[PDB]
């Protein structure tokens, strides 16, 4: 796998995820907790994202070659799970607050924030 | 000169990449507290700016992924895009400063790099 790329497609959908639910959240007039809560997933967001700039780099640093050790393979794979929990609480704090009523789950919205990253 | 979100996001992505990417090889090459605190004046340059701009997310959205924007909205975009490419020219130079790159032909590498990890 392209290691950088994977985690970084991956927090650039959860900060643009974000960004999405804190605009609904302005146009719609959201509850004190709730803006809590979309705080609480942005610095969680934070905290992985930093975890794994020393890839960004180390990718590009080796001839961009995909040839990481075991360790670094490990710490990568376990961030790039938190993420996949982040994603989750996102998807589920979208449906919380009244985005995709009259939707089939969250799928245009997901669509629509694929398109912004690609 | 640009199509609303997608255009916004890409800029914003390759910022915080480029941010990632110094702040990575500040790690395994060592750096003061005054090396890393410029670094941290870009980053905070850049979610200025994102936090301005972030209404445009949901907003396309709610008018069928059209980049349809008002006065306001298309001025406060403009100042927002301007903004953007002078944070870009300042990681350059950072990229330069630090000594990840000597010359032009290095920041393209890089600028190709980071690219290639947004795209």
């Amino acid at each position: 796998f392209n290691g950088a790329q994977t985690v970084i497609q991956k927090i650039s959908w959860l900060r643009t995820a974000i960004a999405f639910l804190k605009g609904y959240m302005e146009t719609t007039g959201a509850t004190k907790k709730e803006l809590e809560q979309v705080e609480k997933l942005k610095e969680r967001v934070d905290e992985i994202a930093t975890a794994v700039n020393w890839d960004v780099y180390a990718q590009y640093a080796r001839g961009d070659f995909n040839l990481l050790s075991d360790d670094e393979y490990k710490e990568i794979q376990k961030a790039l799970l938190v993420l996949e929990d982040i994603k989750e609480q996102i998807i589920v704090e979208m449906l919380r607050v009244g985005l995709a009523q009259g939707q089939m789950g969250t799928l245009k919205i997901s669509d629509y924030l694929d398109s912004l990253d690609s």
